């Protein structure tokens, strides 16, 4: 594989779309690679990680409990609720809802949680409170993936997202237990995690949340590193490409391969 920046360029050339990327040391925030890092990209399902960071902040403040059971109705379900559709009779705890939203990208679970933090506006205000003045959530779970060109709704930038994830995971804004919980949910991703491990060389750590939307929108926020350590945060978004999902996946994997082959920078 070529150097990371050269692979990123090749990916835009092959997809006819924009790639947004940031590679950052998780412990210190050192930015290693930055491409279109201040440009807007649809967050798609990656917003679910920030969502649960806001929920954990409420738990830390004593305004929420991960144990609290939420009972909902069938009428509350939206498109793609693999976990939540199974608990109409018994409900789900807030913690279970975050596990379902992050590890299975359960949309009804995300919407139920979103309501607890004040909706899209409430989540955006939480982002503003931790110092992210760019990322914005404007719509609910199954409408935020539209990705209209020029539409600023439901977008983030690679730099903003990376900084925000680092803040949630390591800045002590969240309690030690909450930081550990957010990390574990990402480690537990069932949608892309196992697949990524199957193609990663032995010794590489992976935790992640992926997403996809219209007009080729694709995204992944992840922790990656050799020696089984979450050494760096890597955020990659793709937008406005007519490419098949398989090729968008292949290009992202290619950027990952370039990082792996040229790690010491
Ligand atoms: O020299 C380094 C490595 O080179 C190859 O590994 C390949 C691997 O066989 C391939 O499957 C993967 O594809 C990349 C898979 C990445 C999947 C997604 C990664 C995510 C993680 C974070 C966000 C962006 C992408 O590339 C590596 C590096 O070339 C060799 O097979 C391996 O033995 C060797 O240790
Ligand atoms: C978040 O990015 C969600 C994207 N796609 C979801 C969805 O829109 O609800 C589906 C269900 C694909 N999917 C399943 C699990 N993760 N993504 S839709 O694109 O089929």
């Amino acid at each position: 594989s070529p150097q990371p920046l050269e692979q990123i360029k090749l990916s835009e050339s092959q997809l006819s779309g924009r790639v947004g990327m940031i590679e950052m040391d998780l412990a210190s925030g050192r930015t290693l690679t930055a491409w279109r890092a201040d440009e807007r990209f649809p967050m798609v399902s990656t917003f679910k990680v920030v969502l649960c960071g806001a929920v954990l902040a409420r738990v830390d403040a004593g305004d929420e409990q991960l144990e609290r059971k939420i009972h909902y109705r069938q009428q509350d379900l939206v498109d793609y609720s693999p976990v939540s559709e199974k608990h109409l009779a018994d409900g789900m705890t807030v913690g279970e809802l975050c596990a379902a939203a992050i590890t299975m990208s359960d949309n009804s679970a995300a919407n139920l949680l979103l309501a607890t933090v004040g909706g899209p506006a409430g989540l955006t205000a939480f982002l503003r409170q931790i110092g992210d003045n760019v990322t914005r959530l404007d719509r609910w779970a199954t409408e935020l993936n539209e990705a209209l060109p020029g539409d600023a709704r439901d977008t983030t930038t690679p730099a903003s997202m990376a900084a925000t994830l680092r803040k949630l995971l390591t800045s002590q804004r969240l309690s030690a237990r909450s930081q550990r919980q957010l990390l574990q949910w990402m480690v537990d991703d069932r949608v892309a995690g196992p697949l990524i491990r199957s193609v990663l060389p032995a010794g590489w750590f992976i935790a992640d949340k992926t997403g996809a939307g219209e007009r080729g929108a694709r995204g992944i926020v992840a922790l990656l590193g050799p020696n089984n350590k979450a050494e760096r945060i890597v955020v990659i978004y793709l937008r406005d490409t007519p490419a098949s999902m398989a090729e968008r996946n292949q290009q992202i994997a290619g950027i990952g391969a370039a990082l792996i082959e040229h790690w010491q920078r």
